[PDB]
């Protein structure tokens, strides 16, 4: 089997992505966050909380004739930028661009924070990391990826983000197609949980290629690229004006500024992520003061590519035995 799903920018920033999932008999269809960087499925439901639902679209398992109380699970996350949810879970019929799981865990969220409450568009996650970091209590639940694996036609699936403009998910092939010249393929490490590999260097701009290896996760849930100091500091030093504001939380330039590209090495491969890319518009509404897409990973404890990164390519999430990930232009 194979599936394939139109990802779209929840804002004119691609502050996030939605994809259309269909859960439960007959079909609810909500909006989630794929999210590479977690592995947990949860929706809003007809049990958040009600004051914590302002415009979302809930699954309700009671509507859903193929909906079962997964009895005594519970779950409970806490995502890197602060947010956090938790709640009950039930397994039910999920389909993501015509690929259907049976039997898969949908965590019903009774509570979600406010970050996720205030934003109207993402009625939910879907986790695409691996299932070791399953928050589910006492008997731990498959991504919908793990759970569709054995299936696919191929056990993959592939990222293909879209600058200001709509992409795709898809499951159990690679669309060569999509893609410019060949995939190159580097070492995946899972001991934490992630699509964790080793950048081979980088370049700012027409800047010559230093390379250095840096440690990562490919993380389609984290919007910027956050990668050390040093790294950082050498990009924005190419933009007159810009600087890091600890009141504003990161590096901030002139919204005048034309952005130089940043390029990160996938072995001997190079991805060019295009200035405009790392824009990210005003910090408040009619600033000239506009927020960087590359910030500092000091102080989170590990190097996010994140999708001003992952959206300068075409993303092969290779689940085989041996996992790999592969990256193309295109």
């Amino acid at each position: 089997s194979t599936g394939s799903a139109t990802t779209t920018p929840i804002d004119s920033l691609d502050d996030a992505y939605i994809t259309p999932v269909q859960i439960g008999t007959p079909a609810q269809t909500l909006n989630l966050d794929f999210d590479t960087g977690s592995s947990d499925l949860w929706v809003f439901s007809s049990e958040t909380t009600a004051s914590e639902v302002d415009g979302q679209t809930i699954y309700t398992p009671s509507k859903s004739t193929t909906a079962k109380l997964l009895s005594g699970a519970t779950w409970s996350i806490s995502y890197g930028d602060g947010s956090s949810s938790s709640g009950d879970v039930y397994t039910d019929t999920v389909s993501v661009g015509g690929l259907t799981v049976t039997g898969q865990a949908v965590e019903s969220a009774k509570k979600v924070s406010s970050s996720f409450t205030e934003d109207s568009t993402i009625d939910g996650l879907l986790g695409l990391a691996f299932s070791t970091l399953n928050t589910v209590s006492p008997t731990q639940q498959k991504t919908f990826f793990d759970n569709a694996k054995a299936s696919l036609d191929s056990p993959v699936f592939t990222a293909d983000l879209g600058y200001h403009a709509p992409g795709t998910y898809n499951f159990g092939f690679i669309d060569t197609t999509a893609y410019t010249g060949s995939i190159t393929y580097t070492a995946v490490s899972t001991k934490q949980g992630f699509w964790e590999w080793t950048s081979t260097g980088y370049a700012v701009g027409s800047g010559t290629f230093k390379s250095t290896s840096i440690d990562g996760i490919a993380d389609t849930g984290t919007t910027l690229l956050y990668l050390p100091a040093t790294v950082v500091s050498a990009y924005w030093a190419q933009v007159s004006g810009a600087k890091s504001s600890s009141s504003v939380g990161g590096y901030v330039f002139p919204c005048s500024a034309t952005l130089p590209s940043f390029t990160f090495g996938v072995g001997s491969a190079r991805i060019v992520i295009p200035g405009d890319y790392i824009d990210f518009g005003p910090i408040s509404t009619g600033s000239s003061s506009c927020f960087g897409g590359i910030q500092s990973s000091a102080g989170i404890g590990i190097n996010i590519f994140g999708d001003v990164a992952l959206k300068a390519a075409f993303v092969v999430f290779n689940g085989a035995t041996t996992p790999t990930l592969g990256f193309a232009s295109k």
